[PDB]
């Protein structure tokens, strides 16, 4: 029993973190096989970030300008290239701690763990979600760029995020491991505003199923709804429209608890319309949306 | 910017997790040097847990009855002993992945990370706190016993908790690594009820300082209070009495933000008396108490 915001064990990713310095800028790199991946803005000064021409700035850099250090040991850079917004630094040594891995580009609504690092050293791990506006709400200070987001399936790490910037509103933006930003964000210090931070409806429903499994059931009611009626309420409250695909994804949780998906939607509709009246669900006073249906099944069954 | 519930990187602890089986019971063990630590209730059946005589049950066990497996490799047990509620299984091989470590017994109010495991395999990591009633609010299913709680200071892991049981109310109880339970709990399936789950006042204040540092300041007001006046309100709301020691511990956060501790107490007093009026602080709709002042400084400064 119990339900917590859980991150994946970070060991496999800790073994991949290195420090990358170019000139006066130091950030984190990810060392997989004989390649180190890092944000291309490691080649920028704070001044360059205002309007950087990355191809032009990169012409002034040679392999020996990229200082890569794994713990106390220096890595030899034998090649460098820019792929979208990431630099790939080829080193002469394969990381002996390279886990089985994949690079995946996640969809909004999906969760992942972040290993926040500074100077190539891990500081902490936390679980977050790709928001529908393509930002993440992380905890990143100066020096955290290059920290990565990932999911694990038994022994394979799927890297999905690399941290690049903080918007003036305190939210975070980054790329996948191919260097493509999530959403419309760019690696330039400009007016970049985030869109509506809508609530991930399917994740809130999954978390309500987790609450029922773990004993919190006060919000269950005598009502039902339809997908279209629920979506009229979802629109009003800036929740993502629920689709038949979301209903199908919630099938296993519905089967386990015996609560039909649309009945849980009616519970959620009442919670949106009436609030929680000073009560809590799984220790929260708001509707939590950063647990996917897969996260709920995984945590409730103890997948290793 | 940003403030998240962050756990320590779990790699150093992942390298210590093993599976321990005795008869039909399988749980987790912690392998440090040539000793494996695990809950003594690994020697019990579900029936034995009702009224176990551990010394008597242990007489029927020999070294070869304790099956210890680290990944796919079996460990040879050359001795066993019971220390309070933990068993220490001496093995013939020192764990090559033994980090620098200490065993510490934490005080209520202190936080730690838990690496939840099943069959000696890590499933997830999350941050929690020793509650004032000596329970923890974790996420533990059957098979999670022997999962540990820890803190890290640079390269030294301080182990503080080992999971042993779940009370009928869904909260968790366990021991330090010397086998002494936190609080009055016992390793017997009996009516064990938890006391009042009071709120850790000093941690709520530290989290309000984190909120100010990270931009959330709507709750700051024109008022001040005294330790005695604040404590009249703390008593009414089941909050721990604030002491001069707590005020002194908050000194660095007070110096950083320029907000006197007693002024923050007056903000907290207003929040307790009037609620949050549908507003949030650091993405929470309730007053968070599982970040210590040290956690706030650590996260806000990026300690690795």
């Amino acid at each position: 029993s119990g339900f917590r915001k859980m991150a994946f064990p970070s060991g496999k990713v800790e073994g991949c973190m290195v420090q990358v310095t170019c000139g006066t800028t130091t950030l984190n790199g990810l060392w997989l096989d004989d390649v180190v991946y890092c944000p291309r803005h490691v080649i920028c000064t704070s001044e360059d970030m205002l309007n950087p021409n990355y191809e032009d700035l990169l012409i002034r850099k040679s392999n020996h300008n990229f200082l890569v250090q794994a713990g106390n040991v220096q890595l030899r850079v034998i090649g460098h290239s820019m792929q979208n917004c990431v630099l790939k630094l080829k080193v002469d040594t394969a990381n002996p701690k390279t886990p089985k891995y994949k690079f995946v580009r996640i969809q909004p609504g999906q969760t992942f763990s972040v290993l926040a690092c500074y100077n190539g050293s891990p500081s902490g791990v936390y679980q977050c979600a790709m928001r529908p506006n393509f930002t993440i709400k992380g905890s990143f200070l100066n020096g955290s760029c290059g920290s990565v987001g990932f999911n694990i399936d038994y022994d394979c790490v799927s890297f999905c995020y690399m941290h690049h910037m903080e918007l003036p509103t305190g939210v975070h933006a980054g790329t996948d491991l191919e260097g493509n930003f999530y959403g419309p964000f760019v690696d330039r210090q400009t007016a970049q505003a985030a869109g509506t931070d809508t609530t991930i409806t399917v994740n809130v429903l999954a978390w309500l199923y987790a609450a029922v499994i773990n004993g919190d059931r006060w919000f269950l009611n005598r009502f039902t709804t339809t997908l279209n009626d629920f979506n009229l309420v979802a629109m009003k409250y800036n929740y993502e429209p629920l689709t038949q695909d979301h209903v199908d994804i919630l099938g296993p949780l519905s089967a386990q608890t015996g609560i039909a998906v649309l009945d849980m939607c009616a519970s959620l509709k009442e919670l949106l319309q009436n609030g929680m009246n000073g009560r809590t669900i799984l220790g929260s006073a708001l509707l939590e949306d950063e647990f996917t249906p897969f996260d709920v099944v995984r945590q409730c069954s103890g997948v290793t």
